């Protein structure tokens, strides 16, 4: 009976990345792959082993991306895409950052956006003194139906009230403005 001894396979294999700001190095050189996993059990072994986002020094990031997509604008699956951005104030590092980030991780590995989960590339949390950010990256900023559906589902899974609006920005606009709001 496989149920008693097999790990539970995820729909995708995922890679977690870490960024630490070091002014001696280029941005790309500061980005490092931490490890990959493709089962529920290996996801939790990795999550339980690493620091909470709220405990990282300012200027660090985590990124979780599908295996084979690097967490940068230049990747073939990100260059035409964008991100749903959650901006946190300084008080929300205490209240919401870690629970929003873990909910974001679970939206990814559990493929929570129905048919549009294939548009998801990954997610990024930026820990910064000025205010942290969490974002889900999708692969095509022109797919209105995929993008808007991901944003609506994500907003409800974060539990954000209708008093809050979140915006979607294309990486091309960042690399050089919300395309969509929910």
């Amino acid at each position: 009976n496989p149920e008693h001894y097999i790990k539970h396979p995820l729909q995708n294999r995922w890679a977690l990345w870490f960024f630490k700001n070091d002014k001696s190095k280029t941005w790309q050189a500061n980005l490092r792959l931490i490890s990959k996993f493709d089962t529920v059990e290996d996801f939790w072994a990795l999550y339980n082993h690493i620091q909470l986002s709220s405990n990282l020094m300012p200027g660090c990031d985590y990124s979780l991306f599908k295996d084979g997509i690097e967490p940068m604008w230049e990747d073939e699956k990100n260059k035409r895409g964008g991100r749903w951005l959650i901006t946190l104030n300084k008080q929300q590092r205490r209240s919401d950052l870690d629970r929003f980030w873990l909910e974001t991780l679970l939206c990814l590995i559990g493929e929570s956006f129905d048919d549009y989960s294939d548009d998801v590339c990954g997610a990024v949390v930026n820990v910064r003194a000025k205010g942290d950010k969490i974002a889900i990256w999708t692969t095509e900023c022109e797919n209105r139906d995929a993008v808007t559906h991901i944003g609506r589902v994500y907003k409800e899974r974060l539990g954000l009230p209708p008093k809050i609006v979140i915006g979607y920005q294309s990486h091309a606009d960042t690399a050089t403005k919300n395309r969509f709001v929910v």
